[PDB]
């Protein structure tokens, strides 16, 4: 059943909690699919709260985004304030994080973006020791490693998914496979130097992009991000292709929106390790606003989520075992 999936994380001496989380996911492979929601933008669990108000159940995994490194610390975003992550973990939920790596729109700008169409930041220069771009990404990694170390010191592991969708060539890190792989290894080695042993590394594949794969030494789980795909058969075809490319690794639907209901996906063979719905900015940015209660959602509405939780294979937060002690 799951004998092909690797038993060990790529990180030597990974934390007890990271190993427990990974081992649980490995045990679920082919049998269960975890539910997950994205934060509203970055640093909250507003979509998890929204899902509970629609269904009575919470998602198993809450994901956060370190996108706003340039502004942190600020009145409105401070990644040193880890209570929102701590509180989720202590309520028994799993913690995930991604990272829209925002860089100056142009040299000396005060605007920060991540799409190639919105920044001229050049990864090839960022990898050359001593350049302006290199100093920028080193300082970002130092700041980010410090924020992640706050979670490590609280014994909170993170299902960590940086540098995603590289081969789509729409983010500044998607210029070319060779420089992309060098950047992934720099992030990994920088974090290793900082002592971050609480991370499970998720590499997001666009399918048929093996030239972009950073390597077994730097990756634990494969992710796929899919929007606007309502053929469950097509979703299963993607799932199968990823399983074939990476037969030793769990495969997750790490982002989705406007996709076939989970019952159809599962019946077609798309047996993802988890699915994470993207956020609807206007609906969940304010949990006190009337729109919070309506049930409509750009990515997965009330009916979609009640369908998902109606399926035997789908895990909610209260289904999870304990990952602490
Ligand atoms: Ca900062
Ligand atoms: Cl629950």
């Amino acid at each position: 059943d799951n004998s092909l999936i690797k038993k060990e994380l790529c990180t030597e001496g990974a934390s007890v909690e990271a190993k427990k989380v990974y081992t649980y996911l490995r045990n679920c492979w082919g049998r269960k699919t975890l539910s997950s929601t994205m934060a509203n933008v970055t640093w909250n669990v507003n979509e998890a709260i929204w899902v509970n108000r629609q269904t009575g159940k919470y998602p198993a995994i809450a994901c956060f985004d370190y996108m706003n490194l340039p502004a942190s610390p600020a009145d409105w975003i401070d990644y040193n304030k880890i209570s929102v992550v701590e509180d989720w973990w202590n309520a028994g939920g799993l913690v995930a994080a991604c990272w829209h790596w925002n860089v100056p729109v142009t040299e000396n700008s005060s605007e920060y973006k991540c799409m190639i169409s919105e920044t001229d930041f050049d990864i090839t220069k960022a990898l050359q020791e001593g350049t302006r771009e290199n100093e920028i990404i080193k300082a970002d990694l130092e700041e980010l490693a410090g924020y992640l170390l706050l979670l490590k010191q609280k014994n909170i592991p993170v299902i960590w998914r940086p540098l995603h969708e590289a081969a789509g060539k729409w983010f500044w890190w998607g210029k070319d496979a060779a420089s992309y792989k060098r950047l992934w290894k720099l992030v990994y080695e920088t974090f290793k130097q900082k002592g971050l042993n609480n991370l499970i590394w998720v590499w997001t594949s666009e399918t048929n992009d093996r030239d972009w794969y950073p390597g077994d030494a730097y990756v634990d789980i494969i992710g796929r991000d899919v929007y606007h795909k309502t053929s469950a058969a097509g979703l299963a075809t993607d799932f199968d292709a990823l399983k074939k490319a990476f037969p030793d690794k769990l495969i997750a639907l790490s982002e989705c929106g406007d996709v076939a209901t989970i019952d159809k996906q599962l019946a077609a063979g798309a047996q993802w390790a988890w699915f994470m719905t993207w956020y609807d900015y206007e609906v969940t940015k304010d949990t006190t606003a009337p729109v919070f209660n309506s049930g409509q959602h750009e990515h997965a509405d009330k009916a979609w989520w009640n369908n998902a939780f109606g399926q035997p294979g789908v895990i909610c937060r209260s289904d999870l075992p304990s990952f602490k002690l």
